């Protein structure tokens, strides 16, 4: 099991870390969400699906700098939301191809009242996403963290 993201950094067998760097939409109204859709930046597979199933849980998402200040935020982890800032482990996602399939995260982010101006900086960590991958094989227990670095200042009109 491995994953890698869209610009080909990848996270070996056995886990790691990298970075993610995400185009954000520049303006955002208060009552409006930025979606941060890292389904189309994360893929990950399975090395032996004759023999083995994969499981990959998001274990915990934290916020940073100004989502953790200016935003509001709900993480959906392949089709069910939840707290983000997360406050317990997900459910499983099962893998059991070698065939790439996107990790299925995306952050609904939503200005808090008080958010107004430049509520992101663009070069930011926004956040720190960990997948955590077990099997049906043995005891491998690994976690592949997930620095999410926003591209672009944010803008949240007053
Ligand atoms: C012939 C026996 C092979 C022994 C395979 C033991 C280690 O397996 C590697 C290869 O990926 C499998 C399937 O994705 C993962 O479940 C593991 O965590 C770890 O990444």
């Amino acid at each position: 099991f491995a994953c890698k993201t869209a610009n080909g950094t990848a996270i070996p067998i056995g886990g790691g870390s990298a970075n993610v760097y995400v185009n954000l939409a520049p303006v955002v109204n208060v009552g409006q969400n930025l979606v941060v859709d890292l389904s189309t930046q994360i893929f990950c597979h399975n090395d032996y699906p004759e023999t083995i199933t994969d499981y990959v849980t998001l274990q915990r998402g934290s916020a940073y700098g100004g989502v953790l200040s200016n935003f509001s935020g709900t993480v959906k982890y392949s089709g069910s939301s939840y707290p983000f800032p997360t406050t317990s482990e997900t459910p499983r996602v099962v893998y059991n191809s070698r065939t790439d399939k996107p990790w299925p995260v995306a952050l609904y982010l939503t200005p808090v009242s008080s958010a107004g101006g430049v509520a992101i900086k663009a070069g930011s960590l926004i956040a720190v996403l960990i997948l955590r991958q077990t099997n049906n094989y043995n005891s491998d227990d690994f976690q592949f963290v997930w620095n999410i670095y926003a591209n672009n200042d944010v803008v949240v009109p007053t």
